[PDB]
């Protein structure tokens, strides 16, 4: 009986780091109490000025992840403060009923609600909002995430060896549809709801104006760069609720992969590019061998280098000449 | 030797239904006679009066689902009757040479042909009208559905452990490209050649303007649900001959699923979505744990809720609180 | 030690063509030496008359297929000739580090730089020219190709029996954004840079202007057709660089299959239609059993008929009743 079960309650953290957890664990399943406040927000998403009118779990793009052991149930209370103009709910595709909880938490402005679910399928999962009527407007203007649904052992690779990472990143691809006026400049809206009209006509197009890792054009390069370093193990969940994208890191690979992200599966190894199917969240993780600066992005590279796909990881450690050698640097043709 | 075989007539039934046959059966191959009829037809595919200037295998769209078991042979009677105007013939992915069969069935209106072929590989497998210079046009007017040859011993999951299901649905998914005029309404012709040119210049912007299920937005919506009860073991098969698109259910979860659709491959478990390659069908297994109204929908949300790709499933039992719970309902806040 | 090991000199040859290689070989380790020479080039690139500023890696769309064993060191010389325009460099998707050596082999018109890497993962993988602030625009004008690292013991199925192919053909999919100016007809450019800027714009529509195997519109068809005979096995590169596709051999069947391109991950079996993930090449095997000229295509069918990608394979040899056979040809209905 869940009722009787024993509760923590874990204090959530910023994209793109996730929260403190154990992967492998000796206790069994607990009732793990989250709270989530939404926050609609007018956000700058590139480096010349266009904004977005954004909706939010958490302030953030993505929301933050969530993070559980499979058997364990998750309780959300979801706020949504008089502030905002909009209904909001919540739908984890970790859960089993009620629309993933939609039908279950829908919360006007002003107003909260609690929901609990079994956390019984192990996973990185998408959740977001989906308000009758106005599913993809809440999606594509921020309000998704990551729940992931660890194994109570652990990952495992194919052949049940344990998989271990010293540090997981989160990064939330979105689309954006940002419309335009007549003379080619976009719009800028007073308020949310003044955007909708607008938003949907863009978003019939299927042409994102943007395509951004978390809420930005340069939200993980330079100064905002993943870090990591050589010998150190990090799992890269990456989650997009609206649309396809297909992971990869320049000088790197997915050691082991979980594109479809669900980890009863035996992952892949080795790959180069990965696929994470529009409403999903899948995990690649890799073991960094060379030093300096990778780019993980979105392998159309007219998504991530024109539209803004693209994020950094800087390397700390020693170069390795057998993997890689310079044997003649550039140089005048004989 | 096929000739000396016996034979039987499988009676075909409109989608979303899939003929009665076995899953594991005890009989050995069999030439499996079906017999379908083009109807070239102008049909309504929105709630705002659009129309196509469709095509289609017995009048709908999808086609019907053709069920053999692996080993027998298909022998298919095509029939293009006089009251059409195109030619018309198919390719099955699930047949080996003559491009899948278009070769040895190309019927003018007024003939029929019939073909023969054997289903030696397992899965669920597009059929398409592919004539000479007007394949896609063919397909994209909804010449299409699914042949699914399951294995003589039925479903297994990785450890070949049997699986089963109580009821198969079919659901086809068309990316339609209807042409506006110069007042931005759609265009309705009196004859399908009439709708030929502007079609293919709406095909060339790779941007559908409606893609439905089952032949039109709402097609599985409503009143027209798919059904089920708790308990319950469906199998959900997803055909799109010509487009990517992304299954989800709402509520639920791909319990095992061959998104590439060919049964001799170990399915996966636990997808929240999944994806079926334009030019394929795929197919997943779900057994429902909670009643109530589920979406079952392409997760480009846009594509679903936007340009129709999304259907419903409602489903008769208990609620079951272990696996979902309203904690605290909506109240306002403390 | 890499510096100690025997050297060997690979000469390259052009698509569709793999050049000669070993499958499973009882060599140890070696460092293979390529050299690779860069043209800028006017291609014309469909059957009315368009032309492409085209990039390439020794001249051809594709670049060549560059093939070794698992343990071998890449040592690729990389040339631009004073003739070319721009810088260049390359990026391995095989190699770890240095953004796959891009950082390491930054070529000038004029210069050449000589890179080594270790190939130690098996599986097919893209190459492509990544000069910073370019990158997208180089790629989608022709300058990627495939490695392909072999497993020393040669290609095996998912329980481990030895798979072997008679011939490897190599098909490289490349998405053109061509401009059109006001008059709605194609630009033509009289230099590489001249042609930037224009580009640049239709590539953020996200829409290609033409979608090409090996460089133009038709180049695999007709005449160009790749050849095979019943009984034979052929392993079918396929890259993509920049954007997804979905091969497909009308007629036929992916055997064996390695979508993801990575050979120590097992293939799954006989599929309809197969996805490269854009950055990414895959490898299908096939055994023709029937004669006759296949289509090899991208199965969304707009993009392979309307806009270019799609090729044939004419099989000599004889047909087989049992697969496949026409009961009553094409006849006046009753
Ligand atoms: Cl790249
Ligand atoms: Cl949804
Ligand atoms: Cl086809
Ligand atoms: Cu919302
Ligand atoms: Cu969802
Ligand atoms: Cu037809
Ligand atoms: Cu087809
Ligand atoms: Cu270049
Ligand atoms: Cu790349």
């Amino acid at each position: 009986d869940a009722d009787k079960l024993p509760h923590t309650k874990v204090t959530l953290v910023a994209p793109p780091q996730v929260h403190p957890h154990e992967q492998a664990t000796k206790s069994g399943p607990k009732v793990v109490e989250f709270t989530m406040t939404i926050e609609e927000k007018k956000m700058v998403i590139d480096d010349k000025g266009t904004t977005l009118q954004a909706m939010t779990f958490n302030g953030s793009m993505p929301g933050p992840t969530l993070v559980v052991h499979e058997g364990d149930y998750v309780q959300l209370t979801l706020v949504n403060p008089a502030t905002n103009a909009m209904p909001h709910n919540v739908d984890f595709h970790g859960a089993t009923g009620a629309l993933g909880g939609a039908k279950l938490t829908n919360v006007n402005p002003g107003e909260q609600a609690t929901l609990r679910f079994k956390a019984d399928r192990s996973g990185t999962f998408v959740y977001h909002c989906a308000p009758e009527g106005m599913v993809p407007w809440h999606v594509v203007s921020g309000m998704s995430g990551t729940l992931m649904v660890l194994p109570r052992d652990g990952l495992k690779d194919p052949q049940g060896k344990p998989l271990h990472y010293d540090r997981a990143y989160t990064i939330g691809e979105f689309d954006l549809y940002i419309p335009k006026g007549p003379d080619g400049k976009y719009k800028d809206y007073a308020t949310l709801a003044e955007s909708y009209g607008d938003t949907v006509q863009v978003m019939r197009t299927l042409t994102p104006s943007h395509i951004v890792f978390n809420g930005k054009v340069g939200a993980l390069t330079g100064a905002n760069a993943l870090t990591a370093k050589v010998g150190e193990t990090v799992l890269l969940i990456h989650s997009q609720a609206n649309r396809d994208t297909r992971p990869h890191l320049i000088g790197g690979h997915g050691d082991w992969v979980w594109e479809t992200g669900k980890f009863a599966n035996p992952p892949q190894r080795d790959l180069e590019t990965w696929f994470i199917r529009g409403g999903s969240a899948g995990a690649a993780l890799y073991t960094f061998k060379q030093p300096g600066v990778y780019a993980y992005l979105n392998h159309n590279l007219i998504e991530a280098f024109e539209l803004g796909a693209a994020g950094h990881i800087k390397v700390e450690g020693k170069w390795n000449d057998d993997l890689m050698k310079q044997i003649k640097a550039p140089a005048p043709i004989p």
